[PDB]
């Protein structure tokens, strides 16, 4: 039994907890709500009363917080993290994860990781689980066995930034995903259609887009912006998207993609393709 | 003699598109366009063009149509104004309303029937068995035109009733809206940082499909009003927020601006706690742009 401490009993920090008192370690745990422990007192979990206890206890610490904010208050009386490695688990920028692995440098850490989980609670440790890790090769060895408890690892990068890099990346794609399906949901619910109906429709056309993302990469990277499907046409339907949903007392989400297919047509964009849209983004730091 | 007399309306990437799987399915060809210079490479292979959009239409009984939008609909059939004998199939993208103003028009001008289709594929797909053209109307004009309509590849019929292609068109494509939305933030965010957006897509590809599985499961929740588990909208919310400072870290523009509105609302009236099927109401109970 390996000594682990947790800080962090949210949906996925207890989600954590139950990987890591599986997989047979001596737990100890902080959070904020003490409360959120209730169900690992039973399992033989110690519940450290401040955060402090709670590294003082085990040589690795695992970070799984709701953000850097919330991660540097909790850290801030943390004074001595001599002989201890952080795993820190907590979404944030690229910048954030280099803040919090300089913070725990200062005070004395042997090394930091970062980690980017890509699944809801419920699929932690199972088959479907991917964690995506960056820092020292040497460290990710080292807490390789710990880490398989909460399923597949994936290390992405020796630059501690890297996996909060491509977790906002990943993340921004769900986003945009969610937005469309929330949108597409709305629509026909509305119109009286059932959802889950649509959803078995949909679902080819889906996976068909997603075999699109890897052409439309190449694309962006070769600035190659020339086909059969021109914004001022894309822009044209998502018009009639918004009017279909005025029409049934529906809402209307996509406005930012509206408003950047809008400049690119401005600026003589309106023939490009979708592709199109990257060099918008990537020339003028803006909220769309 | 032996091939069918089919006439095409519009020659834009779509209406090119087609006239070639048409012609290639070995149909007599008529068409119109407003720039007429498009046709240039339909003549070889022994087309018709017709003068306005009415010679055009007199020229067949089968009437295909693939414009940019109803209002250009409207305007191109402003002259026609004999329709008997004429089966409709209009291919334009528009509103559910706008597929009804459409048959109302050509039943009013004498149109035997209107069928309405949506093509969810781009020019270059179209006429593979894969591409799904989704068709709404009455059976009776589908079956009839199900042979013609093979040359762009597979129909699904959706609906007798006319509006439904358009409706099922109009969800779909807010999918897409999406999808893309969030790639182009996302290669926008890689490529500023210097990584290699194709190895990204590779890294990406399985991450996408999971999400493509997660949807039927959404869609139960949304139908069954379950709006507990275990990603509330507030830490959703923040993710969102990292996304905005992870690009002006880099000096790179977000999207994403009605999502993060969307959920501040539901954080505001006490939805914080729920999961992304608690956003569908607040969509359906009001008519706002986020
Ligand atoms: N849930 C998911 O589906 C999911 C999936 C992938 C990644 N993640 C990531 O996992 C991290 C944790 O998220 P979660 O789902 O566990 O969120 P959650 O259920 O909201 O939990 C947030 C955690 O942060 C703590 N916290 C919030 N504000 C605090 C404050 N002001 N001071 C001290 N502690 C505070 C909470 O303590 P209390 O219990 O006292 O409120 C709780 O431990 C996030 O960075 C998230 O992006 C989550
Ligand atoms: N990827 C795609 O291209 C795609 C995929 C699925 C569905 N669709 C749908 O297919 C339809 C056609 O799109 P497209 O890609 O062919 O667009 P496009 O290349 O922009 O062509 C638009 C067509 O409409 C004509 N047009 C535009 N304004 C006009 C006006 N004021 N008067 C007369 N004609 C006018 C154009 O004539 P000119 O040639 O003279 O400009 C052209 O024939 C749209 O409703 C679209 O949503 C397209
Ligand atoms: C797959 C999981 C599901 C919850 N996600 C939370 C989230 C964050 C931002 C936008 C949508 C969902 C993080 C994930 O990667
Ligand atoms: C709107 C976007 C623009 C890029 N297209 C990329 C693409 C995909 C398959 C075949 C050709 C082009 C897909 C689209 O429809
Ligand atoms: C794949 C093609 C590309 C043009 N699309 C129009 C469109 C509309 C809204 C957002 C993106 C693309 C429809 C399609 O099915
Ligand atoms: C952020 C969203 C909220 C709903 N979740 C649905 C879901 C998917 C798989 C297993 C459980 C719940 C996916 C997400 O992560």
């Amino acid at each position: 039994k390996p000594h682990v401490s947790l800080i962090g009993l949210g949906n996925m920090g207890l989600a954590i907890a139950n990987c890591l008192i599986k997989s047979g370690c001596k737990l100890t745990v902080w959070n904020r709500s003490a409360s959120k422990a209730a169900s690992l007192v039973a399992q033989g979990v110690t519940v450290a009363a401040t955060p402090a206890e709670c590294v003082a206890s085990s040589p690795t610490i695992v970070i799984c917080l709701l953000s850097y904010d919330v991660t540097q208050q909790t850290l801030d009386e943390v004074i001595d993290l001599s002989g201890k490695t952080i795993i820190n688990l907590t979404n944030g920028t690229p910048q954030q994860a280099v803040k919090v692995a300089t913070l725990v440098q200062q005070r004395g850490a042997e090394s930091y990781i970062h980690g980017a989980i890509m699944v809801p609670p419920i699929l932690l440790g199972q088959p479907s689980s991917v964690t995506l890790i960056s820092g020292p090769k040497t460290a990710y060895e080292s807490q390789k066995e710990l880490l398989s408890s909460i399923g597949t690892t994936r290390h992405v990068s020796d630059d501690i930034a890297k996996a909060s890099l491509l977790d906002n990346a990943l993340l921004s794609i769900m986003g945009g995903v969610f937005e469309g399906w929330v949108q597409a949901l709305a629509i026909v619910g509305k119109a009286g259609e059932d959802e889950v109906d649509f959803a078995a429709l949909a679902s080819p056309f889906v996976k068909s887009m997603a075999d699109w993302l890897p052409r439309i990469a190449g694309h962006v990277r070769e600035k190659q912006y020339v086909g059969g499907s021109p914004l001022t046409m894309q822009l044209e339907a998502l018009e009639n998207i918004s009017e279909t949903s005025r029409e049934l007392g529906v809402g209307v989400l996509l406005g930012s993609m509206r408003e950047v297919m809008s400049e690119a047509v401005k600026k003589g964009k309106g023939g490009e393709s979708i592709a199109g849209l990257v060099p918008m983004l990537t020339e003028l730091d803006k909220k769309w």
